[PDB]
């Protein structure tokens, strides 16, 4: 019972696909869906995927409105498809996953996620839905989150936020805290020890610890003073150093949300997509100071504090790998007469 | 119910729309209708038209595969729109009609033609299906076809030809021979006596008559000796003089079926679509003779014979008048010393 | 380097992909790929598939330009993928498989046929390019074509004809019958003994035997006389039948070969792609005579004799299947009194 | 005042743009051009050039009508852009220059070819047009055409034919054969002797001579014995060699317009231009043979045995130059024991 | 290495074009470009410009990422082209100048600014740029910025902002306040005397005196009052009069600036591009008083006084002509009784 007008009829009816009957008149223009309403034509959905318009509008409609985990966690655990569902991806205004499982006619390379195609991939299980921890028990690659536990497993507590709606958020009326759960050739894995990126924004940022709140508050001085952290290169790496041409360190989240309030700047996001370090072209509109390739980081200040803190402080040039949205994160830890130079992800 | 996929379904399965239950993926790129067959996409529909892609594929799968009139007769009858069906205009891959009466509901002004905003249109009725005949009756304004009597109204015998799938023929198997009835503001027309065009083309051109037979066979002088054509301009008006840079006469479909024979010669329809009179860029290869603009009739020579014998010869110019397709189509006759000079397709 | 610029210089200095260095300034507009030749651009390739414009033109640069099996022949073996070359799809103007091995950044699943994700799929092996024959050797699933004899195999003697740049001939200068090899999970399969369509065209009919000479001079009276095929129903089955409003039998391709040099006809293509029977909608331009969906193989005269002489003519209906292009091909046998009434490939 | 819908009125009206006053209502959707005709629209033009479809469809209808150069004499006298004219170009559906001067205001780089701009450009000239002799006159760098004799000046005759409307024709009720003149920085320059290539087409190819009369109706070996062309492999160059999977010679069009006549194949061509010399992907349908570039020049078969009967047979291998339509043509000579093995077009 | 998959591959890994090594996966689809990046497609650039996608997209990855020159300022100098590099026009999304010298296949005119294609156009030359100095000096028309003095050449310093990565900024760690020199003709140019623009914008509008920090705090009575400004109409010229239907002055960008933070209007940008003054459909929210061709200039408050204050006030109409970024922009004075009415930019 899969129509283009009964797609369209629940996008205006009900706001997304909510498998209810019933048709609208359509029109399709170039990447557009438009529908009418009292004689004129209403865009529905613009394309903005490489899918043609009338499958990706399909996907849009039929995408999970409940929260769901931010597609850089589903990327970073491997996943290649979903189980029944369709991840929007908000960063790309794409779906995440290239094909799907009882979905969609022109993507679904199956209806259900037990067929032998299916095995080879890892298919993500949402344990909200019935059946699907019973159908992640039978997979032989999957990944399965839970709000509660699950028999006789062991769970991995995920970030406390999730996606609803391309909105990150963490909920206070509805769950966004899940168990994860990891089967690799049949085999459960046990999820390693982790960090999460607290996925905020420059423009309206949130302090979520009180070293937070202290940084963004007290000087550059007080700040390094009053947490003690003098050798570790906190002046170039978090704050960041404007008196050359090329912008020195800014790496961290937070410093960019510092110097953004007193003096705005151009972030160009050249790679548009969701991930765990995302890289820029920043150019300070205050002083004219540059850099093409600015890695970023949204980590906690505690966190980044912990991680910088452990660290040897004596070869001159070293890699660190760090678990951060159950990924590994490669850092060139430079090093000069016993003090940090520098810390900041790797590029090549 | 309306769907996409449905109409796609049919067209897969039943080469048009034929209300069968189904459906196929489909995929809308560009201005391309595809689906899948075995895991690739094969092409169903190339949108030619000004509608959108989804439309137009809706109304085409839905077109009348039953022996129709030309669109330049609808036309010449002033038909507005069809009654519960889709007159496809081949000679220009486009619906004949904007609107259309319970057929598809982008296009829908109506359900049936008993609705007001019908009454000032003329509607086009079929009596080949059940209750239109009746329906005509109730009709303001309207043209009908049937394939026999209708009690009370006198008929109008049609052109022998018809069009079906495109294919413009004389019915052997199938009647292709129509009474025509129309009405204008609740009152039935008497419509007049007229002549046909034969709706032939230049590459498989039949001769209707032992006059066009001998045309065909005969010369040039030979032929005009034979039917005491002396002072009629036949030279000029049929057998077009191509002695210099623009290309004398050449009028009649033929004169260029003829001469195509002979040496090819480059059409170019730069107004492409159903008319009575046509109009062409006519640039001969052998010769370089050439015409910007020739009108080109396809008549029974024997009736532009009976239409040329019918004139008075006493004026060197004056506006011939001749009932055609059901129209008025004006000519120029030229004159002197009480024989033709040329007699045209009048175009200002 | 796998370069837009590189593909195009190759095909406008050698016709095709080679792999020469250089490169030319190409522009993309729409779904069309041109060149700057002399200051003016030169229109190179116009994508037709539903692959973006410049992944299309690189693998139709990468096409196979020696003689390959037809699409059909393929898609009938079961075919999922080529081994380090494109077969390029004429009927459908697009790659005939979705994805590729060692040829395109953008369509590769593979560089090599040796891995993982290669053994369930079906792969095409040529072996008249060095190591293919080894390389089905070690394939789990595949299919190998070869000019002689395989050490050990028993062969299976393919068609007469391949394609040669969209070209389907049976070469006499060039090899164009083929060993055929197939391997499922590992194990060898015996292929099944079949007939295979000749895959001529309407307009360029070349008859491949005395009979076929016979069956396109003689009139259908004579020819039935000759050859004594009395009660097979030829008069239906393979001359057609004009009389009607829907055209009777007509399912062999010589058969409308033979009408169309009479009096032309229109066969809509509503699925246009290569298959072993293929589906038309038929309209007789001389009778008006017609039918949506005309099933049309192309056997030669002399092997649908043999079929239809191999048949039991004792019950009213019976399914027939006939093995053909290495498919089971459904037919429907109906009779009457111990002589055949119609036999056509089944569709419901 | 200049405008699309002027523009139109004159193709609905004129066939092409004569100057003539008045307006028709335009659509303009994706590349093509539409006008409205009795409430539906028709199609005027298809975009095929990289130029905006507004542009182009004005260029096209201020095309020159009457016949001019072939687009390959205009490129190999190093012509730039026209006087007050536009060249189109029915090889690429698109106009021969770039850019124009008093024709259209989008395209346009000068009003008066006697503009500073122009100076250093070859600009076309057209002596039948009202003051365009002198304008060439006054021309640093031009090319002119007559139809006659010009003061004090020394006529170069050029090719017998010309292009009408995209026809390519010898004149009969029109002339074709135009004199030529060059200026060079100011000077008049001494047009070079020159073969002209013949422009003929394979489908209806005429001879123009005896002995191509000749060559299409004797034999192989009596036509060489008639003409005394033993070891000038004739044989290889003209007629081709078919035995092997690799095509051999077949490099003169009357050869390619005997063999077609006999036994049809297909020509790919792959650089869709007006060129002396033209590559094609040959496939032969008959034997399989083929070749990816097959240069194929149209010499009027006295001319090319002219040609090959003027070089000296001692070298091995040597580089023959030849000036055909006014541009210099390189050929690759090949000779063992004083007789000629191949000879073609230089490209490599 | 001229390839489209390596400019993505350094946009992708170096922000943009940086002549590294190395290919990426592309794919295009409308006017857009992508990569494949872990199995997903990333949009990198959205063509909105009149040129194809992939040229579009070559030029904007090898735009100048150093400050350079506002567009109005290059175009005032009359710069028709610049030497081996792109300055990206961040207004129109565009390049800024039409064709190229050693940047691009598609668009070069020259591979060096020494070839005489170049003569007579003025070529912009970067003086931080190795050998471009001495290229300026054998050019024959040119435009030159340099950070500091070249040897017998007088300079002009330019505006003290310059734009970087589309932000226009006045550089503390960087130089962005340059000396313009110019040649026409090959002779060095005297550049006049003149006023620059501040660039500034409505939103995060920066005073840069003391007059201009008074203007935004003070009532219009006491600003007039302090400076003495009483016959010189700033109530109607730089405050504006928003009493009547038509909107009255407004044509200082500062006076704009100073109500948008009390009330805000909508400025329709019709024609979008950089230009010295603006002209804006300006819409007052608050009364409802509105301007079609609404003229607006940025000049810093002090001098656009010091221009008000140099007029005499004895005649009721006359032009006033200022040298401002380098061109002379005509003003219209209206007086009457020995003070100003009026005073704006001139349209005609």
């Amino acid at each position: 019972a899969m129509s283009l007008e009964n797609v369209a009829f629940n996008v205006v009816n009900k706001g997304h696909f909510d498998g209810q009957q019933g048709e609208v008149p359509v029109s399709i223009i170039n990447n557009t869906v438009y529908t009418k309403v009292d004689g004129v034509d209403v865009e529905l959905f613009e394309n903005k995927t490489t899918l043609p318009v009338n499958v990706a509008f399909e996907l849009w409609a039929k995408r999970n409105i409940k929260p769901v985990p931010e597609v850089k966690i589903l990327n970073n655990l491997g996943v290649d498809i979903a189980a029944n569902t369709v991840i929007w991806d908000y960063k790309r205004d794409a779906p995440a996953h290239i094909s799907t499982i009882g979905v969609c006619s022109m993507t679904d390379i199956a209806k259900k996620p037990t067929e032998t195609i299916c095995a080879p991939l890892t298919v993500f299980f949402d344990g909200r839905v019935d059946g699907q921890v019973d159908l992640f028990r039978n997979a032989r690659n999957g990944v399965l989150i839970t709000e509660g536990s699950v028999k006789g497993l062991q769970p991995s507590v995920g970030p406390k936020q999730a996606s609803l709606n391309g909105v990150t958020l963490i909920g206070e009326a509805v769950k966004t805290q899940f168990n994860y759960y990891k089967k690799v050739d049949g085999v459960v894995q046990q999820l390693p020890e982790t960090y999460f990126t607290q996925s905020r924004n420059l423009q309206e940022f949130k302090p979520r610890s009180q070293m937070e709140i202290d940084f963004l508050e007290l000087a550059m001085d007080e700040f390094i003073e009053r947490y003690k952290l003098e050798g570790y290169a906190f002046e170039h790496i978090v704050y960041g150093d404007f008196s050359h041409s090329q912008l020195g360190g800014l790496h961290l989240l937070i410093g960019l949300a510092k110097r953004f309030k007193e003096s705005p700047f151009e972030l160009e996001d050249f790679i548009p997509m969701d991930s765990t370090v995302k890289n820029y072209f920043i150019t300070d509109a205050q002083t004219g100071s540059s850099k093409c390739v600015c890695s970023v980081i949204d980590l906690l200040l505690d966190d980044f504090v912990e991680i910088i803190k452990s660290q040897d402080l004596s070869v001159v040039s070293k890699v660190v790998k760090v678990t951060i949205d159950y990924t590994e994160i490669s850092f060139m830890l430079w090093c000069k007469d016993g003090h940090v130079e520098t810390f900041y992800p790797k590029l090549q």
